[PDB]
RNA sequence: UAGCGCCGGCCAACUCCGUGCCAGCAGCCGCGGUAAUACGGAGGGCGCGAGCGUUACCCGGAUUCACUGGGCGUAAAGGG
RNA sequence: UGAAACUCAAAGGAAUUGACGGGGGCCCGCACAAGCGGUGGAGCAUGUGGUUUAAUUCGAAGCAACGCGAAGAACCUUACCAGGCCUUGACAUGCUAGGGAACCCGGGUGAAAGCCUGGGGUGCCCCGCGAGGGGAGCCCUAGCACAGGUGCUGCAUGGCCGUCGUCAGCUCGUGCCGUGAGGUGUUGGGUUAAGUCCCGCAACGAGCGCAACCCCCGCCGUUAGUUGCCAGCGGUUCGGCCGGGCACUCUAACGGGACUGCCCGCGAAAGCGGGAGGAAGGAGGGGACGACGUCUGGUCAGCAUGGCCCUUACGGCCUGGGCGACACACGUGCUACAAUGCCCACUACAAAGCGAUGCCACCCGGCAACGGGGAGCUAAUCGCAAAAAGGUGGGCCCAGUUCGGAUUGGGGUCUGCAACCCGACCCCAUGAAGCCGGAAUCGCUAGUAAUCGCGGAUCAGCCAUGCCGCGGUGAAUACGUU
RNA sequence: GAGGGUAGGGCCCGUGACUGGGGCGAAGUCGUAACAAGGUAGCUGUACCGGAAGGUGCGGCUGGA
RNA sequence: AAUGUAAAAA
RNA sequence: CGCGGGGUGGAGCAGCCUGGUAGCUCGUCGGGCUCAUAACCCGAAGGUCGUCGGUUCAAAUCCGGCCCCCGCAACCA
RNA sequence: GUGGUAAAGGAUGUGGCGCCGCGAAGACAGCCAGGAGGUUGGCUUAGAAGCAGCCAUCCUUUAAAGAGUGCGUAAUAGCU
């Protein structure tokens, strides 16, 4: 275990010279009282101030660890060096803490999530590949500990999957899927080919969280303007003195509806306002949708040239391309072990790129 | 003062590491999917040298508009 | 009449070899047809998929993976899992240093490994009378070189094997033919199990295949007389027991013997059909034997090996667990559903094979398994052995039955330190589904199928119904090649 | 008479909601027309017709038997 | 009595 | 606001008039043919009958109300 | 200018009855002095000092001063 406890140090260590320097400039801040005449300044003066708290604990509490296991560890079967190794089990859960503060920092990491296999590239070798991954990411969320509702699946031709979809139930079930999006490279021969040559086959993923709704909130009155008029062609001296043409004109939007069909000026109304209420769903429901547009902005590469993570069970050696790390147990991969891959890999690439981004050039 | 192009085949010049359908090469054929004389670096080699390469265009090869010097049953081509 | 942008490294002719055809011709193989029995239904055994698990080690994948590596998984085995412990090692060679010889015996400890640790002890070499020490082996401990890996790649590979297929094919030298790939030969008529042989021929000949040479089985002769024999006489506790003999049986070496040889017909021949003689005929029956090559077949976990990766651990030890999990799916299997039968008594006829802390004759005791005594046997001398189905006598009388024996309870023996997980057997009781099985599908052409036992490898014992081999009783049916 | 102005034509280029087809693209949906009597010989002019390849009628050709 | 993509030839 | 018709396994339809038993097709699941998938063959599972209430011994079936789908209708000024 | 014709709801309009408590041992008002100590009550919150939000009931100097009325600062002090 001495290897990752020096990677969580690592870890926390360019933390420190970062959030070291950091911290002098934010903390001859808070001195003057200038500073704090300035109410919503001096918030976020003491909001940096605040993150002083998780940045000084890890750096004093790992070091200190780090230090006193060198010594009364390096040779001894039975006393006073096998007293020292309980004393960082506890040290052991103090790295649980640390994991945890860099994993929950996403918008909604803590709730279940929604993932999605849909093939690509390779044809029916594609889509049993397709598989192959349904079953790989679902059996990893019961050794997690996690309920798996599938809410979608829909086999193909020969193989079969032409697409899936799942609702992992339990907690961080997304922060933990997160970072599993993108393209999947996969080589092997092909249980299909009747050479049986390597071929190269891709897969689609992705994943996300759940949310709510906004519709009647609209329909309040303040908002919407509701004009009456004399209404149009047949009627005779009904039409003319008798104004029954109703037009409700949606301000936020500007979006309009206008009826004159009946002769009733409430049975218009009545009518304007509930096909507007549709227009204006559908805009709104757009809207929604619209984001997840921009979500799929946020990653949606084509299908078989761009790859995240490859699996080839030639060699046996799966290889996360993110972040250049390997393996060579595909079968152990394609089964559940994901954790430790995950884990660092995933989050500490997603987290820190995303982050150096923020603090440097975002 | 000694530099530049190249060393899979055409085409004169071969090994090692790195790499792993990625990074890249490319004039044609093609080369890279963990073991590459074809990517990139190194050692060495071939070519030229105050130059060496590239791009662009002209004539050559192209007897591929054929006068020199071609064809037309089925290859492109005999007109109903 | 007739463009262009754009785009491709080809498009394309004729001919060649091969594969394919719901093209053809000739021909074959339990390929179909004929025919007998059987899986698919049920119970159980066994392998596999899946799921489950702390782990349920891994490999094998249509034919050609699935009672297959495994010809023996309680711990061993064991590659997996949990926990305890060593971390130049359980094994190799080497260099070096300090202490002890070697070797044997123990105690505290712990689940065992391992760790703490007392005793006995003082051999062999050099110097000296001794002392004292130094040198070899051997061990403790230190260190370095290095071990070790069933970690990965059978798409790096040797070896071995499966396979098409015991199919009749594959090909070479020279000549000739074609610009050439290539063709001929090898094709064509006849013939056969066959590129078997004849005949023909721009080829002539040769090689790997086929056959033949090797093993088993059939008839017979030679040599051999601790098996068998009154065949033949004599004695008999009348048993081939003693004498006696090897003839016959048999045991095992060696040889004879069949070659379309003979007769008859057809035929150019090869060969074919029919007849004798013959134990046996047209290859007498069974084996061993599997061409060039095919499948990026199989296996780096038999072993070997290029590369890779691990190195107080991806190596090593122990204890326990697991491989034997079960809502399920299939493959090979065993026992059956009963009267061409089940039971019980009693009686007969084999083969090949194995066995001296093995085979165990007989006695005793026990319902029994099994235990106690105990003779013989390194074994054609004694032993596993009762072969079983058969034969004759008795019982049941059509039922879920005296069919069928699953499941469960209870009591017990034996192996092995140990039978919870997990052995095998015995006895009592309990007595399940099953009344011949959907669509579908396997085997076999004669001493065959079906059927009935016996043995052996493995191995303490055994989860063997598995495998390899042995003999006993012994069919049906092939008009025909669509 | 330069040139300007007026009106009307011709050629050429750029641009346009939309629309026709075409080329290319490791993977998609549909079916399987062609290549072996490709399992209705194919191919062709033309005419009708049908999601799509196609089908069918008339004639014609063997690049069919 | 229809169909089987996409990485194999010093 | 009216009048008429309807909500039945996953899909689409039947059954209700004239109360006792929920059927048909595709699809789903198991098995088979195939080298494999489709087709084809053998076997099986699956429905609170919109919801609340009533009449009855008994309600998909009859009666009343709410909810959703469809068809008509909304004229003279 | 009610009268000369409006409602919840509001307000030190004015008159009348009634009950309660304070005051010549000095009330109400105004006005001078303190107005405190552990405390900065505990809990959350970046912060939460009687004084955002949450939970709540100490004693001491005294003749007297609330774990606190309202403002105010980022949080104080502050003034009350
Ligand atoms: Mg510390
Ligand atoms: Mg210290
Ligand atoms: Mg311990
Ligand atoms: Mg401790
Ligand atoms: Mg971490
Ligand atoms: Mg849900
Ligand atoms: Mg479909
Ligand atoms: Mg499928
Ligand atoms: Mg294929
Ligand atoms: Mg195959
Ligand atoms: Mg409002
Ligand atoms: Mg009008
Ligand atoms: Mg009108
Ligand atoms: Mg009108
Ligand atoms: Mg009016
Ligand atoms: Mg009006
Ligand atoms: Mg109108
Ligand atoms: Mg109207
Ligand atoms: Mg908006
Ligand atoms: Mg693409
Ligand atoms: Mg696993
Ligand atoms: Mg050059
Ligand atoms: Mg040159
Ligand atoms: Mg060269
Ligand atoms: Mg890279
Ligand atoms: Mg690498
Ligand atoms: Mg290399
Ligand atoms: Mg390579
Ligand atoms: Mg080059
Ligand atoms: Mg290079
Ligand atoms: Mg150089
Ligand atoms: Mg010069
Ligand atoms: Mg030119
Ligand atoms: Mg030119
Ligand atoms: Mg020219
Ligand atoms: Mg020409
Ligand atoms: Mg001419
Ligand atoms: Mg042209
Ligand atoms: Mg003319
Ligand atoms: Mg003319
Ligand atoms: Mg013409
Ligand atoms: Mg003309
Ligand atoms: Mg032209
Ligand atoms: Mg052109
Ligand atoms: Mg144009
Ligand atoms: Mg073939
Ligand atoms: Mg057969
Ligand atoms: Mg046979
Ligand atoms: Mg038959
Ligand atoms: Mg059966
Ligand atoms: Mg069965
Ligand atoms: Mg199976
Ligand atoms: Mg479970
Ligand atoms: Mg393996
Ligand atoms: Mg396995
Ligand atoms: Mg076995
Ligand atoms: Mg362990
Ligand atoms: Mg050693
Ligand atoms: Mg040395
Ligand atoms: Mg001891
Ligand atoms: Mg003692
Ligand atoms: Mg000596
Ligand atoms: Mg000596
Ligand atoms: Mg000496
Ligand atoms: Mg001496
Ligand atoms: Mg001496
Ligand atoms: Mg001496
Ligand atoms: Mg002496
Ligand atoms: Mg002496
Ligand atoms: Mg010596
Ligand atoms: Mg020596
Ligand atoms: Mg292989
Ligand atoms: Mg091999
Ligand atoms: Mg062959
Ligand atoms: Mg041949
Ligand atoms: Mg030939
Ligand atoms: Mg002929
Ligand atoms: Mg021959
Ligand atoms: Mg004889
Ligand atoms: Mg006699
Ligand atoms: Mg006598
Ligand atoms: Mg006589
Ligand atoms: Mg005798
Ligand atoms: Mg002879
Ligand atoms: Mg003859
Ligand atoms: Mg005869
Ligand atoms: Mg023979
Ligand atoms: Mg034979
Ligand atoms: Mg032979
Ligand atoms: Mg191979
Ligand atoms: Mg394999
Ligand atoms: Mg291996
Ligand atoms: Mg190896
Ligand atoms: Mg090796
Ligand atoms: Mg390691
Ligand atoms: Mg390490
Ligand atoms: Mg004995
Ligand atoms: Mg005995
Ligand atoms: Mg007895
Ligand atoms: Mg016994
Ligand atoms: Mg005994
Ligand atoms: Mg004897
Ligand atoms: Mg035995
Ligand atoms: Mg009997
Ligand atoms: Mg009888
Ligand atoms: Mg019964
Ligand atoms: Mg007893
Ligand atoms: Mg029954
Ligand atoms: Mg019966
Ligand atoms: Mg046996
Ligand atoms: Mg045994
Ligand atoms: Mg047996
Ligand atoms: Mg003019
Ligand atoms: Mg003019
Ligand atoms: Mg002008
Ligand atoms: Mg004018
Ligand atoms: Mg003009
Ligand atoms: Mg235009
Ligand atoms: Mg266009
Ligand atoms: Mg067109
Ligand atoms: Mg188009
Ligand atoms: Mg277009
Ligand atoms: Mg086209
Ligand atoms: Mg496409
Ligand atoms: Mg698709
Ligand atoms: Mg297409
Ligand atoms: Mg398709
Ligand atoms: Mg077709
Ligand atoms: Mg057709
Ligand atoms: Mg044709
Ligand atoms: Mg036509
Ligand atoms: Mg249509
Ligand atoms: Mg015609
Ligand atoms: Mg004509
Ligand atoms: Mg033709
Ligand atoms: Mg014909
Ligand atoms: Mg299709
Ligand atoms: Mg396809
Ligand atoms: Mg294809
Ligand atoms: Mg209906
Ligand atoms: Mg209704
Ligand atoms: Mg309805
Ligand atoms: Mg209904
Ligand atoms: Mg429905
Ligand atoms: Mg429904
Ligand atoms: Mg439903
Ligand atoms: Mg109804
Ligand atoms: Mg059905
Ligand atoms: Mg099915
Ligand atoms: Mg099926
Ligand atoms: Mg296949
Ligand atoms: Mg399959
Ligand atoms: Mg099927
Ligand atoms: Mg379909
Ligand atoms: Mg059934
Ligand atoms: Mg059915
Ligand atoms: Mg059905
Ligand atoms: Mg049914
Ligand atoms: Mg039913
Ligand atoms: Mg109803
Ligand atoms: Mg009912
Ligand atoms: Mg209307
Ligand atoms: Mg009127
Ligand atoms: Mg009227
Ligand atoms: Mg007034
Ligand atoms: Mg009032
Ligand atoms: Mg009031
Ligand atoms: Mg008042
Ligand atoms: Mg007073
Ligand atoms: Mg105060
Ligand atoms: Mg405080
Ligand atoms: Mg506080
Ligand atoms: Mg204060
Ligand atoms: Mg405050
Ligand atoms: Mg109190
Ligand atoms: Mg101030
Ligand atoms: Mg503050
Ligand atoms: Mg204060």
């Amino acid at each position: 275990n001495a290897s990752r406890n020096a990677w969580k140090a690592s870890g926390g260590i360019f933390d420190i010279p970062q959030k070291e320097t950091r911290l002098k400039e934010l903390e001859r801040r808070l001195e003057d009282p200038s500073l704090w005449n300035d109410p919503e300044a001096a918030r976020k003066v003491s909001q940096e101030a605040a993150r002083l708290r998780r940045t000084v604990d890890t750096f004093r509490s790992l070091e200190s660890d780090l230090q006193g296991l060198l010594e009364l560890m390096e040779e001894l079967p039975a006393e006073e060096r096998e007293a020292l190794k309980p004393e960082l089990e506890e040290a052991a859960k103090k790295l649980d803490e640390l994991y945890h503060q860099t994993l929950l920092n996403f918008p909604h990491a803590e709730k279940n999530a929604i993932l999605t296999i849909q093939p690509g590239a390779g044809g029916t070798e594609a889509c049993d590949w397709a598989e192959m991954l349904l079953r790989m990411y679902t059996r990893f969320a019961e050794r997690q500990g996690f309920q798996v509702e599938v809410v979608d699946l829909t086999p193909g031709p020969e193989a079969g999957i032409d697409y899936a979809q799942i609702l992992v139930k339990g907690e961080n079930a997304y922060g933990l899927l997160s970072p599993e999006a993108g393209v999947h490279r996969l080589v092997r021969p092909s249980p299909f080919d009747a050479s049986g040559r390597r071929h190269t086959s891709f897969a689609g993923v992705e994943v996300i969280p759940e949310v709510d709704e906004e519709v009647e909130v609209v329909l309040k009155p303040e908002e919407l303007r509701i004009d009456v008029m004399r209404a149009s062609g047949p009627g005779g001296q009904g039409v003319n003195t008798t104004d029954s043409a109703v037009r409700v004109v949606h301000l936020p939007t500007g979006i309009t509806v206008t009826c004159q069909t009946t002769r009733s000026q409430i049975k218009n109304k009545e009518l304007a306002l509930k096909i507007l209420k549709a227009r204006l769903y559908e805009l709104e429901r757009k809207k929604r949708e619209e984001e997840l547009k921009a979500l799929r902005g946020e990653v949606r590469p084509i299908e078989w040239g761009s790859q995240i993570r490859s699996y080839v069970l030639d060699k046996n050696y799966v290889k996360d391309h993110r972040t250049g790390l390997m393996r060579h147990d595909p079968e152990n991969v394609l089964d559940g072990d994901l954790m430790d891959l995950i884990w660092a890999g995933l989050e500490w690439k997603a987290g820190r790129r995303q982050g150096t981004e923020e603090v440097e050039a975002e």
